[PDB]
């Protein structure tokens, strides 16, 4: 189970470890590429950088997948959109009013599996 | 409610969106580097960076905290460690036999405040 402990004071200006994505993609995606960290393989192209400002997250996301992640897209509580990037394989999975916390995974020449952390409200 | 959920197969090798760590710390810590991303002020003296191997993950931790973050220490599940870095004032807390997920925070001109999502085992 997911849980959080606070540690320090009041002061200074909020900031998330998350910072930003992009993706590899064709009709699966090839990899992601979490602050700058590549996970996965060399095929497709290279989408845009998404950069997540000061007080922004995920907060409704669709994920295509099967054996594999088919597509990805988001939107933040800020009304920014990423993607859709990929194909239209697989099946479509949304998440609705959340608050993505962290994005994990699993990748070898594709990415496999996105484990997604999350507030579900 | 916090939570996760894994979209896509079985395949792959598991990776993490937390990638790296490092600190500039004096007698607080004066900034925390997340992926290389800055957090905080100039004062300090900067770590070396801390980089996550495949499968390796923040284990135990404890910090010192006031009105800031004072120190940083931590180990992984490989049995490396981080720190401490920072001084002796506040009071410290551990978390133990955890699988650090996130870091996140608030910061100024030091590092006031850490909020740490995580799963305890
Ligand atoms: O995304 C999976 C694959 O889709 C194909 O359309 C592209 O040509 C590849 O480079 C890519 O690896
Ligand atoms: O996720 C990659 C592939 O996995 C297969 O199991 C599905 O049948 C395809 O629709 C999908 O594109
Ligand atoms: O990412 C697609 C695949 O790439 C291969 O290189 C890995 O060994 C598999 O476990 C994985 O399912
Ligand atoms: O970490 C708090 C402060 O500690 C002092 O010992 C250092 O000289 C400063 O550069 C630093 O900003
Ligand atoms: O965290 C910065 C400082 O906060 C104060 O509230 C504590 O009394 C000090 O011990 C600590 O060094
Ligand atoms: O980070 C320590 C301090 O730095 C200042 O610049 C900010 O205004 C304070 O909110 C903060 O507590």
């Amino acid at each position: 189970s997911l849980t959080h402990r606070k540690f320090g004071g009041s002061g200074g200006s909020p900031f998330s470890g998350l910072s930003s994505i992009a993706v590899r993609s064709g009709s699966y995606l090839d990899a992601i590429i979490i602050d700058g960290v590549h996970h996965g393989g060399s095929g497709g192209n290279l989408s845009p950088t998404f950069t997540f400002g000061s007080g922004e997250y995920i907060s409704n996301m669709t994920i295509r997948s099967g054996d594999y992640i088919d597509n990805i897209s988001f939107e933040t509580n800020m009304g920014r959109r990423f993607g859709p990037y990929g194909g239209s394989g697989g099946s479509a999975n949304t998440l609705s009013n959340v608050k993505v916390i962290q994005i994990n995974g699993s990748a070898g020449d594709y990415l496999d599996s996105l484990d997604i952390y999350y507030e579900q409200y």
